[PDB]
């Protein structure tokens, strides 16, 4: 049963999203004030007593003087968030013819020199070694499609747009994906009850929620700027595709795991994975996706500025 969690994923949908305020007296660096913030958050919500697994990470972007590329230096700031925590969950999981000949074959099958190690052991065990290398990360590329956001938030600071993404991974997630593939509650535009504009500045990704009939759905966050309003939610729109392109490549088959499990061998530093991971998403190709509605529109003039941000929700049925 999803019992538990139909109530977690779609109140986490529910909750406000304002950008995190900030005093001039507050004299802590973005990093903190979302370290703070996300601590928090899934402190005050038990989150690591409900799931097995419950991460956060912070990313970053310059933003220009007049700061009209905010919306552009915010989305990638949540790119890079989201693979941080995507690496270092995979890293956290990475933690927890005579005989002779064939065992030269084998270790250089797998780009290691036979001539490095002295005895047959020591080419045994660096062999075994190397395949439960290849075993942890294959276990945790396959498990992505079950890593989800729950929640982000925004904060601007010293010139720079900082976003930090709370993840949790739901082995029942992984496995309605996996049957969502082949095998087989309140509605959306409810949850975005009077959510106005300010409310939902700090929403970016995915997220997954569920209707009134129990059916799961992907919502898609996204968010443009500049009547107008048309090009504002068009381009609002372009991001939150572009969130749902990246949730579809990271549900990759079980060959693919294996590929960036090997090109990487060549604890395990969640640094290294984040690259390899982040090149992965950039070379992957494209799949027009299909049906996508728009649940909500919103706009907001930022304080003090004339600049307006325009936002879309999308939902996509898998």
């Amino acid at each position: 049963d999803m019992g538990a969690d139909v109530a977690n994923l779609n109140n986490a949908i529910s909750t406000d999203s304002k950008p995190v305020a900030t005093t001039s007296q507050d004299k802590r660096s973005a990093e903190e004030i979302l370290n703070d913030v996300m601590e928090n958050y899934i402190d005050q919500n038990n989150l690591r007593d409900r799931y097995d697994y419950v991460g956060s990470a912070i990313g970053t972007a310059s933003v220009n003087q007049t700061n009209s590329n905010y919306v552009d230096s915010a989305q990638l700031a949540f790119e890079k968030a989201l693979i941080k925590a995507q690496a270092e969950y995979i890293s956290f999981i990475s933690a927890n013819a005579l005989d002779e000949a064939k065992l030269d074959n084998q270790l250089k099958e797998q780009g290691l020199n036979p001539n490095d190690f002295a005895t047959p052991e020591e080419k045994k065990k660096a062999l075994l070694s190397q395949q439960m290398t290849i075993k942890s990360l294959t276990t945790g590329f396959g498990n992505l499609s079950g890593l989800l956001p729950i929640k982000t938030f925004v904060v601007e600071k010293d010139g720079n747009a900082a976003i930090g993404v709370v993840v949790i991974y739901s082995d029942k997630i992984k496995g309605m994906f996996e049957d969502i593939k082949h095998g087989n509650g309140q509605s959306p535009s409810d949850l975005y009850k009077d959510k106005s504009g300010e409310d939902m500045m700090g929403d970016y990704g995915i997220r997954v929620g569920f209707g009134e009939d129990n059916k799961p759905y992907i919502l898609a966050y996204g968010q443009g700027s500049y009547s107008a309003g048309d090009y504002g939610y068009k381009q609002a729109a372009i991001m939150a595709r572009a969130n749902l392109v990246t949730l579809i490549a990271g549900q990759m088959s079980t060959q693919e795991a294996l590929t960036m499990s090997e090109d990487i061998s060549s604890r395990i530093d969640a640094t290294d994975i984040e690259k390899t991971l982040s090149t992965y998403y950039k070379t992957k190709a494209n799949l027009d996706i299909v049906g996508l509605k728009t649940v909500k529109r919103w706009r907001y003039k930022l304080p003090g500025t004339e600049n307006i941000v325009y936002g879309v929700v999308l939902k996509w049925d898998p």
